[PDB]
DNA sequence: ATTACCGGGCTCTGCCATCTTA
DNA sequence: TAAGATGGCAGAGCCCGGTAAT
């Protein structure tokens, strides 16, 4: 009975919460009060508490003992309470979606047993907290899948391939093996691709490809290929371009296209673009802004070296002064 | 003194489908 | 036999600056 009333004084969006987990509003006992006091005990602001509960109401069904034990386990990894508060604000579900603190502890044991330093577990928890609410078995599957994948290619010690991929791509343990498998095959098929070049790509620049959603990678590449083809780039040129900087796959089709167009409308050649792929890191606003400034100065951007388009504020702004 | 090469930082959440479990 | 627990899915950039090369 007191439930709807407390949620209100707490500042919860009751309508949104009700829609997300209706079953929580049919329980006889709930612990919203204790939770609030618990999170307040740890620095969490009243608004964050309200936002947390709004998004994952089942949070109010946990006891003070479970919460404190779970929190203490996380503090075996993260050094401060404030680091945990921020995590919970970003993702309430990693903390609250399980009550199984034994499983959590076994995850921590298993990850250590995989050879990860405590700083590495910290990186994982901060970047992909969900990793810690996975079942042990699920975290195992991924690690095994990766070992098997590591050696199935030319890798001299798979357990170390695992750690390299995890560092480079913190999100890898919260992807399905199906997804990652597909992304590896996509990479192999689309490009050359001999194992030793596949490894480098995977452990290096092409690491974050691994967590792309099905068919989102294939589709982004297709768009890049089409757009570049329409501009008189050959397939080998396209390939070289993407492999030189696979981050470009991450952009949405329209944004990629728009970004090309915004450059070339100022008479930058497609060649200048694909030979300096980092310019595609800069936002359209930043590109447009700097282009204006440059042309607004003596520059004929047709023959200028455009690498500055992606330099830091400091480095760009300095070169600009000099250009006048 | 300036540019190239290159890695690393920020923060994969929030929803739904399918199982377990009591 | 309803909740809770769990797996898994879609979506999508921008910036900085250390250090090597020139």
């Amino acid at each position: 009975e007191d439930l709807l009333k407390n949620l209100l004084t707490m500042g919860v969006d009751i309508d949104m919460a009700r829609k997300r987990q209706p079953g929580v509003f049919h329980r006889m006992i709930t612990n919203e009060q204790d939770l609030k006091m618990f999170l307040l005990s740890k620095g969490a602001s009243k608004e964050v508490i309200a936002s947390i509960i709004s998004r994952y109401p089942r949070a109010i069904t946990r006891t003070p003992e479970n919460l404190s034990k779970r929190w203490d386990l996380w503090r075996k990894i993260v050094t401060s309470d404030l680091e945990i508060v921020n995590i919970l604000e970003r993702s309430p579900e990693s903390f609250f979606r399980s009550n199984n603190n034994l499983n959590l502890e076994n995850n921590i044991k298993f990850l250590y047993s995989v050879g990860l330093t405590r700083k590495c577990l910290c990186r994982l928890l901060t970047n992909a907290p969900r990793t810690f609410s996975n079942s042990l078995d699920l975290n195992k599957q991924m690690v095994e899948f990766l070992q098997a994948a590591g050696l199935s290619l030319g890798h001299n010690d798979p357990a170390d391939f695992v750690r390299k991929i995890i560092f480079k791509n913190p999100a890898i343990l919260i992807q399905s093996t199906k997804r990652v498998k597909a992304n590896i095959e996509f990479l192999r098929s689309t490009f050359n691709l001999n194992s030793e070049e596949l490894l480098v790509l995977i452990c290096g620049p092409g690491a974050e490809i691994l967590d792309l959603s099905n068919d989102y990678a294939r589709r982004s590449y297709a768009n890049i290929k089409e757009k570049l083809f329409s501009l008189g780039c050959t397939e080998e040129e396209v390939q070289k371009f993407v492999l030189s900087y696979p981050d470009v796959i991450f952009l949405a089709e329209k944004k990629f296209n728009d970004k090309i167009d915004c450059l070339m409308e100022e008479n930058i050649s497609i060649s200048q673009i694909i030979e300096n792929p980092r310019v595609l890191d800069s936002s359209i606003s930043t590109l447009k802004s700097r282009i204006k400034e440059l042309v607004n100065a003596g520059c004929n951007l047709s023959t200028l070296n455009i690498t500055l388009l992606s330099w830091s504020k400091k480095r760009y702004e300095a070169k600009l002064k000099k250009l006048s």
